[PDB]
DNA sequence: GGTTA
C-alpha cells in the first residue's frame, strides 16, 4: 500500500506506472510539444463541463474536464481535455469537483499556446467519488461501455490524490 | 485525427 510520499516521488518522475499503464503526470503533460502524443492520466477533476452533443462538426458528445495532480500550483486548473463520443453518450457522469478521474488514451496536442487533450476513439476511464466530500452521492451512476475494471492500487492512488487535494483546498 | 469543444 502506498502513502502520500511515494505518490509524490511516483508523479516527480514525469512517467509513473500503476498495475500494467504508464501515466504521465499532469505537469509534464502541460509541456509544450511539437508533435502529438497519447497518454494516460489520473488527476482530480479540478472543473467541468456536463455532457451535450456538439453543434457542429460530427456533432460528437462531448464533456471537458481539467485535471489536476500535486505537480501543479493549486493556482492551475490544470490540463483541460476534451472527452468525446461518437457511440451516444457514455462520457464520464462527472458530479462535482475533487473526483479522481483515471483516463486511458488521451492525445496530447497544442492549440492556441496551451496542450489540450483529446481523447481518442475508444478512450477508457474509471471514476471515483469525492472522498473528501460529507455527501454520500458524488459518485453517480456510470455508462458501462467505456469503463475501466481497476482494483485496489489504483483505488488507493485515488484516495491519496483526494487526499492531497482536499489538504490544498480545504 | 483533432471538426466538434
Amino acid at each position: 500500500v502506498i502513502d502520500s510520499l511515494q505518490l509524490n516521488e511516483l508523479l516527480n518522475a514525469g512517467e509513473y506506472k500503476i498495475g500494467e499503464l504508464t501515466f504521465q503526470s499532469i505537469r509534464s503533460s502541460q509541456e509544450l510539444q511539437k508533435k502529438n502524443t497519447i497518454v494516460n492520466l489520473f488527476g482530480i477533476v479540478k472543473d467541468f463541463t456536463p455532457s451535450r452533443q456538439s453543434l457542429h462538426g460530427t456533432k460528437d458528445w462531448v464533456t471537458t474536464v481539467y485535471l489536476w495532480d500535486p505537480t501543479c500550483d493549486t493556482s492551475s486548473i490544470g490540463l483541460q481535455i476534451h472527452l468525446f463520443s461518437k457511440q451516444g453518450n457514455d462520457l464520464p457522469v462527472i458530479k462535482q469537483v475533487g473526483q479522481p478521474l483515471l483516463l486511458h488514451q488521451i492525445t496530447l496536442r497544442s492549440y492556441r499556446d496551451r496542450t489540450q487533450g483529446l481523447s481518442k476513439d475508444q478512450f477508457r476511464y474509471a471514476l471515483w467519488p469525492d472522498f473528501s466530500s460529507n455527501s454520500k452521492d458524488t459518485l453517480c451512476p456510470q455508462p458501462m461501455p467505456r469503463l475501466m475494471k481497476t482494483g485496489d492500487k489504483e483505488e488507493q492512488f485515488a484516495l491519496l490524490l483526494n487526499k492531497i487535494w482536499d489538504e490544498q483546498t480545504n
